């Protein structure tokens, strides 16, 4: 409500949205870089998404923690609403793992080490994040991780592109918990290490059957504690997913973590 958009010097877009894009901006009196997530009302509306997004925001802007993005504010006009972010520069772990193709254990381990962070500080607040995937984890300037992307983030417990990164209670349309984001930790595990997600198929129809059914290999190159920790992560009943607090202490996550 303070800020417009006068107060802002656009640069170049940094993403595209779901229902915009995501613009590097400056603030004008105090020259302070950030990025700005501009969404258009009428698709919005048409979505019927306005109630989240302000959930989006007022979940976001409570949060503090260093591998959490921060949400600064917001304003809106006539046509599209403007969410005040904190730049990430080093882009997302979405292109990184592209140009890289896979990760090596210690890489890995120390990006899984700073989201079961970010997820304990979020889960203590009962915040589920229910969208942690590549494209919405974003890079600070010493390369840490930074969880963004609130834009589905609910309070647990709860209901509601592919459906990689979603477990099965939440792909039957099941009520959910903070769990969700412990299977979400487990596939992001397996693709940092492999290049590809456990469950990914050439149509939603074979994913989700490959959900429902826990149903995923390892190629053999994956470790025994990496596999240890995937397959603790990946379990189809809520309640068998560890703690967090296991994740951080797991022996694989303790011996690759820097
Ligand atoms: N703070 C930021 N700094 C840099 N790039 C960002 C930032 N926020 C978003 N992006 C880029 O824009 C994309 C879309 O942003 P995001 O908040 O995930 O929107 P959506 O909810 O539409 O998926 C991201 O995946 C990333 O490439
Ligand atoms: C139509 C309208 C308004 C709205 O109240 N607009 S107004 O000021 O009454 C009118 C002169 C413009 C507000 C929002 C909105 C703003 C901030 C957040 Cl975080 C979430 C939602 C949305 C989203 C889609 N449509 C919206
Ligand atoms: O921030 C957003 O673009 C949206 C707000 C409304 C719910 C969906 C959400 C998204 O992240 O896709
Ligand atoms: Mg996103
Ligand atoms: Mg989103």
């Amino acid at each position: 409500r303070q800020w417009a958009l006068e107060d802002f010097e656009i640069g170049r877009p940094l993403g595209k949205g779901k229902f915009g894009n995501v613009y590097l901006a400056r603030e004008k009196q105090s020259k302070f870089i950030l990025a700005l997530k501009v969404l258009f009302k009428a698709q919005l509306e048409k979505a019927g998404v306005e109630h989240q997004l302000r959930r989006e925001v007022e979940i976001q802007s409570h949060l503090r923690h260093p591998n959490i993005l921060r949400l600064y504010g917001y304003f809106h006009d006539a046509t599209r609403v403007y969410l005040i972010l904190e730049y990430a520069p080093l882009g997302t772990v979405y292109r990184e793992l592209q140009k890289l193709s896979k990760f090596d254990e210690q890489r890995t381990a120390t990006y899984i080490t700073e989201l079961a962070n970010a997820l304990s500080y979020c889960h203590s607040k009962r915040v589920i994040h229910r969208d942690i995937k590549p494209e919405n984890l974003l890079l600070g300037s010493a390369g840490e991780l930074k969880i963004a992307d609130f834009g589905w983030s609910v309070h647990a417990p709860s209901s509601r592109g592919t459906l990689d990164y979603l477990p099965p209670e939440m792909i039957e349309g099941r009520m959910h918990d903070e769990k969700v984001d412990l299977w979400s930790l487990g596939v992001l595990c397996y693709e940092f290490l492999v290049g590809k997600p456990p469950f990914e198929a050439n149509t939603y129809q074979e994913t989700y059957k490959r959900i429902s059914r826990v149903e995923f290999t390892f190629p053999d190159f994956v470790t025994e504690g990496a596999r240890d920790l995937i397959s603790r992560l990946l379990k189809h009943n809520p309640s068998q997913r560890p703690m967090l607090r296991e994740v951080l202490e797991h022996p694989w996550i303790t011996a690759n973590s820097s």
